[PDB]
This record gives structure tokens, C-alpha cells and sequence, in this order.
């Protein structure tokens, strides 16, 4: 039985609104409702794995495990195996994928990030859920952000402590956060960004909304313009929205937006939203590609209707050579040719590199780069041909091209990163000197740039 080269992978986000659901969910794993919806075609042919997050949920893991396997077997008729489930107060993350995959999946992490100091610490953070399909690694943070207008920068901030603290995937990867450390990684949830209009145009929103004329209101829509203005989900995808806004809705009918203020609400105004968001970041070059992105209709317990995102994503399988894994392949080889690292720095130590992969028995330390000044006031590192050859432990081209080098600059005086990025070795030619590029990132925030050239020896 063949191992896949694709999976697909189901994507939930709920809000629950600390209501019990309504007795049939279907039509969420199902990807029908409003926006870029599945294919009735589709309906029995089961998702490789689901992941469902949950926010404000009211119920035990066990009474929400079996509402989601019972769902899931009356749509597919499997009967989905639990990899992993993890909450923080009332955020909720569960992972449930086809019994077939159940020797494909190791090395299953759970974490959690509570967000907040004193009077903002006791009920928003993430939860999220690592694991390894076959020779691919897999990350999933669900998020419940602050809420309120008036706080998208406490949202960024939210994001920035979420990405830094956030313990998954694999330890050994010590300079690289959550968005480094996964072949695909999906963060999703309650993220609570608003639609920034004035108050007084509540009605003129209301309206669009029933002519399905969404453009003007996402125009305005915080997270959208907060990740152009590269402040929050640097180097993250997001599915064009084409559903209705998520919340608020009064409860027991989709008709309704509930925006005035309230003494319920803290006397603020909940003007529609696209509260509840799927967002990715997959290595350069893998397959990944959204193949649903919408809301229920037909799930009215909560003030937020329901989110779904469906993907195909790229796999790799568990490789086995006569020589590596446990010895290289000495048919194989990495070089770096005239690269250089520009940092946003004003710091004056000298920098070295790591460079990380799966790839390579263990991390590979350079020797210190050469600073010059740059024209416009930078620091430009070179390492022209200095950088070590990277010996990896299996030659076989159908490998090699499918995995990915990430990089860290790294202070001699501190050892500490100053930037984090990733090359593909899915390259145009072997043997031969190509360009290479990575941003560089440090806490999820733009610190510089790598580029040089790269010559990949393969045994074919
Ligand atoms: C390689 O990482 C990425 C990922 C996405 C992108 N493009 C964007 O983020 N485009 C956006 C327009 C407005 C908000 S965000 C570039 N590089």
C-alpha cells in the first residue's frame, strides 16, 4: 500500500459563544455554507486528518470528542482516531485523523500560551498541536485573541508572545520559533480582528452585507491591513474572504447582526467582523493549496457562525538509503557560494550561521562572517565562499530536492539569533550555481535578509 505524496487537511475554528452545539454539525466538516464551499461530489470522501479548534467551548474533551467522532462517522463512515487533544480554559484544540495514518503520525506535541499580565491573564492564549506525517512535519495553533476594536495592537501582541512561547515541533531546532519549525504550519482561531468603520455606519454595514457586496468592508478589515503594513502574520497565506462576517449574530438565527452596545458587551459596540480566521505557512516550494474557505449557515448556537478551511498539502515519506539514515551519503553535497546576511541591527559583534535540516546528522556551525557597512546604513555579513559544505545523509535526488535548510545568524558575543529564514532545495538544476534567497525573521518581526548562490550534488 503506497505511502501518499498528498494529504488533505481539514481546518475548523469555532467559537462556541459557552453554548452546547446543536445535535447535527455536519455541514462544517462538510465545507457547506457561504464562501469558496466543497463539492457535493465530495461529501463521503473522507479529509486525512481534521483539526478542530474551539473557543469559549462549554464542554468536556469527552463530550466534544464524541460529538466530532460521531459527526465525522455519519458524513465518511470511519471512524476517526483522536491524535491529540489539548485546552486552555475554554480554547479547545483536537486532532483526529483515518485509522490508515495511525503508524504515519510520531512524535505528537501539545502546548499551550496564555496571553495577558494581571487583569488580561485568565482566559485568551492558544493551544496548539505538532506531529510528524511520514518524513513531513505538521504544526496547528489555535488562537483566542483580545477582543475589542479599539485592540488590534494588543492582537499583534497576542500573536508576537503566542509565536515566541509556544514549545512545538522539534527541540533540537533551538533558534527557531513555531513559524520555522514546520513543513506546513496552520494558525487559525478567534483572532478578533474588526472591521474598522465608524459606529454610526452599523446599518450601511448591515446592508452590504445582505448584498453580498463584502469589498468595502474588507477593505477595512483590521488583520488584512495590518498584515500589508507587515505588522502581525509576517510571511502567512490567507484564503480570499468571501463569506458574510462571522459575529456577532444573535443567536438562534443567521438574520440578525447584534452590534449595539450592551451592559453584556462591556457597553461596546460589536460592529460585523471576520473574527474567526484560517491562516498558513508552508516551506518554499511545498504543495499547499486552500480548497475551501467559508462559514456555516446553518449552525446558530454561538454569536459566531462556524469557520472552515480545507487543504491538499505536500508529503514526503519516511526515506530509508543504504547508507543514511545513521551515516551520509558521501555522493551528496550542499555548497554555498558569495552569500551574504544584511541585518537591521545597529549592533556591532561578529555573527556565524546554523544551519539546521533533517537532512544532516546535526546542525552545521559557520565561521564568522565578515561585517562591512552597507550604503544605507545596514550591517552587510559576508561569508563569500568561507560557509561550510553541508553533508547530508542521503544522496538520492527524489530526497534531497524535497527538503529545506533553515538558517539562523546567530551573535558570537551572545549566541543568540538575530534572524531566522529557510532555502528549498527544490531546485531549477544540480551540480550547477543557483541563486538563493530567505527573509530573515526574529520573533516573527523582519530583521534582514539572506542571499548568495547554492550548488546541490545529488547521486543522480
Ligand atoms: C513568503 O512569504 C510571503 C507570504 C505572503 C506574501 N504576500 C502578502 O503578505 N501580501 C499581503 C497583502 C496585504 C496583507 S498581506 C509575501 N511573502
Amino acid at each position: 500500500q503506497p505511502e501518499p505524496d498528498m494529504i488533505t487537511i481539514f481546518i475548523g475554528t469555532w467559537n462556541m459563544g459557552n453554548a452546547p452545539p446543536p445535535k447535527k454539525i455536519t455541514s462544517w466538516f462538510l465545507s457547506k455554507g457561504q464562501g469558496k464551499t466543497r463539492d457535493d461530489s465530495a461529501d463521503y470522501i473522507p479529509h486525512d486528518i481534521y483539526v478542530i479548534g474551539t473557543q469559549e467551548d462549554p464542554l468536556s474533551e469527552k463530550e466534544w470528542l464524541e460529538i466530532l467522532k460521531h459527526s465525522l462517522q455519519e458524513i465518511t463512515s470511519v471512524t476517526f482516531k483522536t491524535v491529540a487533544i489539548h485546552t486552555l480554559w475554554n480554547i479547545r484544540i483536537v486532532v483526529l485523523a483515518k485509522p490508515e495514518h495511525e503508524n504515519r503520525i510520531s512524535h505528537i506535541c501539545t502546548d499551550n500560551v496564555k496571553t495577558g499580565i494581571a487583569n488580561t491573564l485568565g482566559n485568551k492564549g492558544a493551544v496548539g498541536v505538532s506531529f510528524m506525517f511520514n518524513g513531513t512535519s505538521l504544526g496547528f495553533v489555535n488562537s483566542h485573541l483580545t477582543s475589542g476594536s479599539e485592540k488590534k495592537l494588543r492582537r499583534n501582541q497576542n500573536y508576537m508572545n503566542i509565536l515566541r512561547f509556544l514549545a512545538l515541533g522539534d527541540k533540537k531546532l533551538s533558534p527557531f520559533n513555531i513559524t520555522h519549525r514546520f513543513t506546513h504550519l496552520f494558525w487559525f482561531g478567534d483572532l478578533n480582528y474588526r472591521v474598522d468603520l465608524p459606529t454610526w455606519e452599523a446599518e450601511t454595514i448591515i446592508q452590504k452585507i445582505k448584498q453580498q457586496q463584502y469589498a468595502d468592508l474588507l477593505s477595512h478589515d483590521q488583520l488584512l491591513t495590518e498584515r500589508r503594513e507587515q505588522k502581525v502574520f509576517l510571511h502567512f497565506e490567507e484564503e480570499e474572504i468571501t463569506f458574510a462576517p462571522t459575529y456577532r449574530f444573535e443567536r438562534l438565527t443567521r438574520d440578525k447582526y447584534a452590534y449595539t452596545k450592551q451592559k453584556a458587551t462591556g457597553m461596546k459596540y460589536n460592529l460585523p467582523s471576520w473574527c474567526d480566521r484560517v491562516l498558513w505557512k508552508s516551506y518554499p516550494l511545498v504543495h499547499v493549496v486552500c480548497q475551501s474557505y467559508g462559514s456555516t449557515s446553518d449552525i446558530m448556537t454561538s454569536d459566531h457562525s462556524p469557520v472552515f478551511a480545507t487543504f491538499e498539502a505536500g508529503v514526503t515519506s519516511q526515506f530509508v538509503s543504504k547508507n543514511g539514515p545513521g551515516t551520509v551519503d558521501s555522493q551528496g553535497q550542499i555548497e554555498f557560494l558569495r552569500c551574504y546576511a544584511t541585518l537591521k541591527t545597529k549592533s556591532q559583534t561578529k555573527f556565524y550561521l546554523e544551519f539546521h535540516s533533517s537532512c544532516l546528522e546535526s546542525f552545521v556551525k559557520s565561521q564568522e562572517g565578515e561585517n562591512e557597512e552597507g550604503s544605507e546604513g545596514e550591517l552587510v555579513v559576508k561569508f563569500g565562499e568561507t560557509l561550510p559544505k553541508l553533508k547530508p545523509i542521503i544522496s538520492d535526488p527524489e530526497y534531497l530536492l524535497d527538503q529545506h535548510i533553515l538558517i539562523s545568524i546567530k551573535s558570537s558575543d551572545s549566541d543568540e539569533s538575530y534572524g531566522e529564514g529557510c532555502i528549498a532545495l527544490r531546485l531549477e538544476a544540480t551540480e550547477t550555481q543557483l541563486p538563493i534567497y530567505t527573509p530573515l525573521t526574529h520573533h516573527g518581526e523582519l530583521t534582514g535578509h539572506f542571499q548568495g548562490e547554492i550548488k546541490l550534488q545529488t547521486s543522480q
